[PDB]
C-alpha cells in the first residue's frame, strides 16, 4: 500500500518500456547519421545498467542476436516493439500487435478512448 | 479511465525518475573508468533524446551549469537527488530530502512500510 518505495522488477520494467516506447515514438523519420549512432548508443548503455542482472544479461544477449535499427523512426519503433514482444514471450505474456505501437505510446486509439 | 494510453509529460517524468534513479541506486560504489564514461554519456543520451522540448532545453541547460558527477554511487545518487530537485524547484514542488534516496529508490523506509 506504499506507494513511494522501490519498484520491484515487474514495476521498473512498466516505467522502463514506457521510457524507451515514448523515446522511440519521437525519435526522428529522417535521423541525422550521429542520432542513429547516438541512438544505438543509448540502446548499449541502458542494456549495461538495467539493475535486473538477469533481465540485463538475457538482454545484452538479445541485443547480440538483433541489433537496433535505428535507421529512421519507423524502423526504430518497429524494431523495438519487436523487441519488447521477444520479452514478452520469453515471459509467458501474449504478442503486442506492433501496428498499434503509434496508437499506443504517440497518437492515443483512433476512437478516442485516450482524448 | 483507459490506462493503456500513450504518457502525458508528467506521467513520462515519473517513469523517468524512476527509471533514472533506480538505475544510479544500483550504479557501482567504485565504478571504472570506462563506467564512469559510459554513465555519463548515458545522462547526456537520455537528455537529447528526452521527447518533451522544454523540459529537454530546459535541462541540456541545466546539465551544462551542473554536469554528472558519476565518480561513485554516493555521489552519482546524490548528484541525480539534487538535479531532480532543481526540476521539483522550477515547477514548485517542495524539495525531497536526499538522505533518504537510498531508502526511496533502492532498500526501502527503514521503518518497514514497504515490506
Ligand atoms: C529491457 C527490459 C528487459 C526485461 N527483462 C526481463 C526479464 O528478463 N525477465 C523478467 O521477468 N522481466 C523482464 N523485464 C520486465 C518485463 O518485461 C515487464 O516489464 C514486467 O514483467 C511487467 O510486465 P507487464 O505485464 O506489466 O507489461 P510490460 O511488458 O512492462 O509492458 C507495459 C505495456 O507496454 C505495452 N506493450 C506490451 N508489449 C509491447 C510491445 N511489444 N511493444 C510496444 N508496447 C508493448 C502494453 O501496453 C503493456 O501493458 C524487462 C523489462 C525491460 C524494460
Ligand atoms: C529529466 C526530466 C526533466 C523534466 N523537466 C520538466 C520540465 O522542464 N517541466 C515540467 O513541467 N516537467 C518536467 N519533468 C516532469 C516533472 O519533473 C515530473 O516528473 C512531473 O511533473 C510529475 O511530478 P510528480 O509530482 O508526480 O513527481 P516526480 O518529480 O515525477 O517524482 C517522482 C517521485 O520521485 C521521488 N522524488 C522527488 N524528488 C526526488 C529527488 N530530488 N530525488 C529522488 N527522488 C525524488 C518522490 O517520491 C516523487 O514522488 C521532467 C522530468 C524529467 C525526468
Amino acid at each position: 500500500f506504499r506507494e513511494d518505495c522501490p519498484p520491484d522488477r515487474e514495476e521498473l520494467g512498466r516505467h522502463s518500456w514506457a521510457v524507451l516506447h515514448t523515446l522511440a515514438a519521437y525519435y526522428p523519420d529522417l535521423p541525422t547519421p550521429e542520432q542513429q549512432q547516438d541512438m544505438a548508443q543509448f540502446i548499449h548503455l541502458f542494456s549495461k545498467f538495467y539493475p535486473c542482472e538477469e533481465c540485463a544479461e538475457d538482454l545484452r544477449k538479445r541485443l547480440a542476436r538483433n541489433h537496433p535499427d535505428t535507421r529512421t523512426r519507423a524502423a526504430f519503433t518497429q524494431w523495438l516493439c519487436h523487441l519488447h514482444n521477444e520479452v514478452n514471450r520469453k515471459l509467458g505474456k501474449p504478442d503486442f500487435d506492433c501496428s498499434k505501437v503509434d496508437e499506443r505510446w504517440r497518437d492515443g486509439w483512433k476512437d478516442g478512448s485516450c482524448d
